[PDB]
C-alpha cells in the first residue's frame, strides 16, 4: 500500500500452542517474557485451567492471574530469600550452617546397607554451608530420586527434612532438599516462618497480593485455581489429577516446593532480578546468582550426570547436551544454547514439577516463562512448545 496512509514465528507460535490446546494434547498455557527495558511486555494464555467441567459443562481458562503450583520454581524465590539473609548481615554464605541448623548437622550420611538390608550410617565429613545447600552440593538428595533413599524408605526407616544425606557437602552435585533446609535456615535466622518472611520481602516490595504456602487460608485463590492435569502414559490422554498439594498445606512451610501464585507474580520476581532494580537484592547480588558456582571437579560431574540423564532432565527445553554449572537460583548455560537465535552464555534457569519454565537471560536482556499446569515433568509437547515460544520471541526481540 502507501507509506503512512490506510510466516511471523511469533503468530505461527501462537497458532501452535492453540492447535496444542484444541488437538487435547495441553489443557492450557501461559507464556511470558520481559525485557529490561519495558519495551517488551508480551503475555498470552491459552485453553483451560483444567480438564474438569463446571456446572455449565465449561472448562475455566486458565488466566495469567491463576493461582498454580509452582512445584520446585519455588527454589528461585526461597535462594532469593536466604541472598537476602545474608544481605542484611544474618548469614555468611560460606560459614558452617551449625549455628543455625544444629538438627541437619547433626544428619549422618546413609552409605548403604549390610548383606542383612541393616542401614549402613556414617558421620558426615566437612562443614555444611548454606551456599553448599543453595547449589545442590551439600550431599542431601530426594527420596523419589536416590536409590539409597528409596531402598531406606520402602524397608521402613521413615518430610522434606527427615533422609539422611547420601553424601558429603562438596563431594557432588546431587538434586535434592538443600532448598528445603536453605528455608528454615531463612526462618531461623529472622524468626519468622518463611510465609510472613516471603510476604514482607519478597511479595510486599512487588505489589504481589497472591503468592502464598497456605493456599487453605486463600478461599479466593481457592476458587480460581488451575486443577492438575496428568498425561496418562498408557495412552498419552490428559487426565484430572486431585494433587494432595491443593488438599492441604502442612505445617511446614517447605522452600524447595510449596509456593502457590500466578504466572503474573512469577514474572515480577524474574523481571525484578533482570532489572536490577533493588526490590528484592542489591544489584551485586543478583550478578552473584548468576556466577558459576562451581569448581571444576563438580562442574564436569554435573555436565556428565545431567548428559546422562535426559529422563530426568533438569534443564526442560534446553539442549540435551550443554555445557552447564550452577549459580544461586539455577542451572547457568555456559554457552549459548543457539548462537545468536536463542539463549545467551550466562542465562540462568529453572523449572517445576508441572512443566513450568523460567529463565533470566542478562546478556539478551530478557526473560521468559511458560506456565503449565501438567503432570509429569519433561513432557516432550511441553518442551517443544516452550522451545518454540523462546525461539520466536528471541527472534522477534533481536529483529526490532
Amino acid at each position: 500500500h502507501s507509506s503512512g496512509l490506510v510466516a511471523d514465528p511469533v503468530v505461527l507460535m501462537e497458532t501452535a500452542f492453540r492447535k496444542a490446546v484444541e488437538s487435547r494434547q495441553i489443557p492450557g498455557a501461559v507464556i511470558m517474557a520481559r525485557d529490561a527495558s519495558g519495551r517488551l511486555n508480551y503475555t498470552r494464555c491459552f485453553g483451560a485451567r483444567t480438564v474438569r467441567r463446571d456446572e455449565n459443562n465449561q472448562l475455566p481458562p486458565l488466566q495469567v492471574d491463576t493461582p498454580c503450583r509452582l512445584a520446585s520454581a519455588t527454589k528461585l524465590l526461597t535462594t532469593i530469600m536466604a541472598l537476602q539473609c545474608m544481605e542484611r548481615g544474618l548469614v555468611d554464605l560460606d560459614e558452617t550452617v551449625d549455628r543455625l541448623l544444629p538438627d541437619l548437622s547433626a544428619m549422618p550420611v546413609l552409605e548403604g546397607f549390610d548383606d542383612a538390608g541393616n542401614p549402613r550410617l556414617r558421620e558426615r565429613r566437612g562443614k555444611i554451608t548454606l551456599r553448599h545447600l543453595l547449589t545442590h552440593t551439600s550431599g542431601l538428595s530426594y527420596v523419589f530420586l536416590h536409590p539409597l533413599l528409596r531402598e531406606y524408605v520402602a524397608q521402613g526407616h521413615l518430610n522434606r527434612f527427615a533422609p539422611p544425606l547420601v553424601n558429603d557437602p562438596g563431594a557432588e552435585w546431587i538434586y535434592g532438599a538443600g532448598i528445603d533446609w536453605a528455608g528454615k535456615l531463612v526462618e531461623r535466622a529472622t524468626g519468622l516462618d518463611l510465609e510472613q518472611y516471603l510476604q514482607e520481602n519478597i511479595c510486599a516490595p512487588l505489589g504481589i497480593t497472591d503468592m502464598t504456602f497456605k493456599l487453605q487460608q486463600r478461599p479466593d485463590m481457592l476458587a480460581r485455581r488451575a486443577d492438575m492435569t496428568h498425561r496418562n502414559s498408557s495412552d498419552g490422554k490428559l487426565r484430572y489429577d486431585d494433587s494432595v498439594y491443593f488438599r492441604a498445606d502442612g505445617e511446614e512451610c517447605f522452600g524447595g516446593q510449596g509456593v502457590f501464585s500466578s504466572p503474573g507474580s512469577y514474572m515480577k520476581v524474574l523481571h525484578s532480578l533482570l532489572k536490577r532494580d533493588g526490590l528484592l537484592l542489591q544489584p551485586e547480588t543478583v550478578d552473584l546468582m548468576f556466577q558459576p558456582a562451581l569448581e571444576p571437579r563438580l562442574e564436569e560431574q554435573m555436565n556428565q550426570h545431567m548428559d546422562a540423564s535426559p529422563h530426568i532432565n533438569y534443564g526442560g527445553p534446553m539442549p540435551m547436551v550443554l555445557r552447564r554449572s550452577f549459580g544461586l537460583g539455577g542451572i547457568i548455560a555456559l554457552e549459548d544454547l543457539d548462537g545468536e537465535n536463542w539463549r545467551r552464555k550466562g542465562s540462568m534457569t529453572f523449572g517445576g514439577g508441572p512443566n513450568i519454565i523460567w529463565q533470566i537471560d542478562p546478556k539478551a536482556g530478557l526473560c521468559t516463562l511458560v506456565f503449565f499446569q501438567l503432570e509429569p515433568w519433561n513432557d516432550p509437547v511441553c518442551r517443544d512448545l516452550t522451545r518454540t515460544f523462546e525461539k520466536a520471541i528471541y527472534a522477534q526481540y533481536q529483529q526490532g
